[PDB]
């Protein structure tokens, strides 16, 4: 007490509520500015 | 495998959390345009 570990643990098991199942999250942050792209999307390159 | 049914079921029973139990939706869609009104309140018709 008055002394506290700071991370709390996330104790999963395969019987959990919808709210306490393990949800497996990725996010994708891009930056969409003025710069040469080295990731495109799979459009193929007409000609000139 | 590789091979899904595009649908499955909601499989319902009187025993879930809140989270999973059968709720009953209905959406009410309404058009609120210029045009010959054929659905109204119950306020009455005063004189004219």
């Amino acid at each position: 007490p008055n002394c506290y570990f700071p991370l709390q643990s996330y104790g999963f098991r395969p019987t959990y509520g919808v709210g306490h199942q393990p949800y497996r999250v990725v996010v994708l942050s891009f930056e969409l500015l003025h710069a040469p792209a080295t990731v495109c999307g799979p459009k193929k390159s007409t000609n000139l």
